């Protein structure tokens, strides 16, 4: 549009969309090029909330976040832009991973990078509230960023329905569970189980545990166990951010700071 106005807004015409993205796995999600730019990117399409979903995206920016490149919001069909990631989401690239190349190093790299898209997000007081591999996707050279895919009722067992609502409940905090309170240390919570399964390359996690007796284990003090040669202070930090009550929990602030140490 023209000055003369949302600098977001752009001209549906500039982008040729091709298939679904990942054989439909991430709903209305078409990979699209950009053609004045030679540009492959991910383009979602269709009120309110998908309008808020671009308004969220619009207050952030950070290497590590998912960058909105532009949204088509004044007549229907609605799109969201965004870059496209090479590798795709980083669940299924742990699983089909070269794990000499994608080494204890590599793996430090993606939870330091993951650790920097949530300290910016609680600086700036929003929730992720659906932090998981899943949820991230994998570029050049391991570079990681945080996305929200709305994957809810898109998605076997990994969601289970509560209340209109579905909830992951492998990543979902206890007081989430308990008390629908969702908070940045709830991110926390769930940013260990996402540790958790970058050190098993992809494992689900409570292998085999039934989803009714989650809860009941927590509150008895059941933790997951420490992966096969994840170290003792990732370890720690995993268990940190499971700490029962939410107040006990680091916050992102610390826990990058604790990353990037270790990883410099
Ligand atoms: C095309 C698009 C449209 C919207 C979104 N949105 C987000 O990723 C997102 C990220 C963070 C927030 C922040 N938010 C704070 C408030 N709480 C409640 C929710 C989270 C919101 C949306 C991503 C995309 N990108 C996207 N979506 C699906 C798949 C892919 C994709 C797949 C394979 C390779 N490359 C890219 N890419
Ligand atoms: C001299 N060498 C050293 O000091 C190494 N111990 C440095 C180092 C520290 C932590 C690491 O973490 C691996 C990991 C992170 C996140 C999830 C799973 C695994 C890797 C290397």
């Amino acid at each position: 549009m023209d000055p003369s106005y949302d600098k977001w807004e752009m001209e549906r015409t500039d982008i040729t969309m091709k298939h679904k993205l990942g054989g439909g796995q991430y709903g209305e999600v078409y990979e699209g090029v950009w053609k004045k730019y030679s540009l492959t990117v991910a383009v979602k399409t269709l009120v309110e909330e998908f309008l808020k979903e671009a308004a969220v995206m619009k207050e952030i920016k950070h290497p590590n976040l998912v960058q909105l490149l532009g949204v088509c919001t004044r007549e229907p069909p609605f799109y969201i832009i965004t870059e496209f990631m090479t590798y795709g989401n980083l669940l299924d690239y742990l699983r089909e991973c070269n794990r000499q190349e994608v080494s204890a190093v590599v793996l430090l790299y993606m939870a330091t990078q993951i650790s920097s898209a949530m300290e910016y997000l609680e600086k700036k007081n929003f929730i992720h509230r659906d932090l998981a591999a899943r949820n991230c996707l994998v570029g050049e050279n391991h570079l990681v960023k945080v996305a929200d895919f709305g994957l809810s009722r898109l998605m076997g067992d990994t969601y289970t329905a509560h209340a209109g609502a579905k909830f992951p409940i492998k990543w979902t905090a206890p007081e989430s569970l308990a008390y629908n309170k969702f908070s940045i240390k709830s991110d926390v919570w769930a940013f260990g189980v996402l540790l958790w399964e970058i050190a098993t390359y992809g494992m689900s996690p409570y292998p085999g545990i039934d989803l009714s007796q989650v809860y009941e284990l927590l509150e008895k003090d059941y933790r997951m166990e420490r992966p096969e040669g994840c170290p003792e202070k990732v370890y720690e930090l995993m268990r940190a951010c499971w700490q029962w009550n939410p107040s006990d929990r680091p916050s992102f602030a610390e826990i990058h700071q604790a990353f990037e140490t270790m990883f410099q």
